[PDB]
């Protein structure tokens, strides 16, 4: 089995989700504008119905940590070099490619943007970036991305991260865990489920049901409350765990994956950089099924989040 749900698209149906990204790349500026942000979950309806049907199917699922869908194709000519840096990553060649994971993302619910991230782009990218590669980041490599939940420090965060990938020629692996619920024991789980967690006040790493929690945790940037001895022990407990049933999903030329940021975390095993154009390059955007959840964080009528 597959901890994973997976499917995988025929070339006709491939060809058509294609055909309907490059219509929408024609008629629309960008794919954060106001215009299409609106349009895309609807212009959504027209894309392959088996995959429609896989995305409303999947999604209502208990077990999967991620929504995975396999053969879009895609042409390393037509695309081009690996960009540098992210300010320079809307390429033409990619933009057909970043439109195609909008419409998949808009089958999942409403996308959105942090105004502290790349610029408040909604579609964002995760490429290698020289001299950066030992931070702490999407655009490092040669030191390992560590497992994390998007945006763990705020309630605001994603519900499912989106990861297109337009290249990734030394098959890479994304690394994911869910919660270790065969070896935490009821106590720690309980420990879990309290506010004794810094990731500022204090909040829990465990919610909702213990028989299928929903999980709040940074593998770097989580800590217990100061001088809770309990709650750092639950936390060591759960590194080691969440350490041992990592496992690797490598997304291929052409793979989506949409992460359950709530049921699984995430990251990337370190790599060796090429520097040679034909780097490893995701196109990446944040998913939640509600967007008025954070309606605090709303800049003002953008899809853009920022608060103090
Ligand atoms: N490295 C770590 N444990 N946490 C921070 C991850 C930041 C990553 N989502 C980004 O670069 O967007
Ligand atoms: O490179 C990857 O596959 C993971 C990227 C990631 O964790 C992120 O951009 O949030
Ligand atoms: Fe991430």
């Amino acid at each position: 089995v597959r901890p994973w749900s997976e499917f995988r698209l025929t070339p006709a149906e491939a060809a058509a989700a294609a055909a309907l990204a490059a219509r929408c790349a024609q008629r629309y500026d960008e794919t954060d504008g106001p215009e299409f942000l609106l349009d895309a979950p609807v212009i959504a309806h027209e894309l392959p119905r088996r995959l429609r049907t896989f995305m409303a199917r999947a999604r209502l699922d208990a077990w999967p940590h991620a929504l995975v869908v396999r053969g879009n194709p895609v042409d390393d000519a037509a695309l081009g070099s690996t960009p540098v840096h992210w300010r320079t990553a809307r390429t033409p060649g990619s933009r057909p490619l970043s439109f195609l994971l909008m419409l998949y993302a808009g089958l999942l619910g409403d996308v959105f943007g942090w105004a502290t991230q790349q610029d408040g782009r909604v579609v964002t990218d995760v490429l290698p970036i020289k001299g950066g590669e030992h931070t702490l980041v999407s655009s490092s490599s040669r030191q390992e991305l560590g497992w994390h939940t998007e945006d763990a420090f705020s309630p605001y965060r994603a519900d499912y991260v989106g990861l297109l990938s337009l290249r990734n020629p030394d098959g890479v692996a994304t690394t994911l865990a869910g919660v270790p619920l065969d070896d935490l024991d009821e106590r720690t789980l309980d420990v879990l489920f309290q506010e004794r967690f810094l990731i500022p006040e204090p909040v829990a790493i465990l919610t909702g049901h213990r028989a299928a929690p929903h999980l709040r945790v940074d593998g770097d940037f989580s800590a217990p409350a100061e001088g809770d001895e309990e709650a750092a022990a639950a936390l060591g407990t759960l590194r080691k765990l969440i350490d041992a049933s990592l496992y690797e999903l490598v997304l291929d030329q052409g793979d989506v994956a949409f992460i359950d940021n709530r049921r699984a975390v995430h990251g990337r095993r370190a790599f060796q950089p090429r520097y040679d154009g034909r780097d490893r390059w995701l196109k990446r955007i944040n998913i939640t099924r509600d967007l008025h959840r954070s309606r605090k964080a709303w800049a003002g009528d953008s899809r853009v989040l920022g608060q103090r």
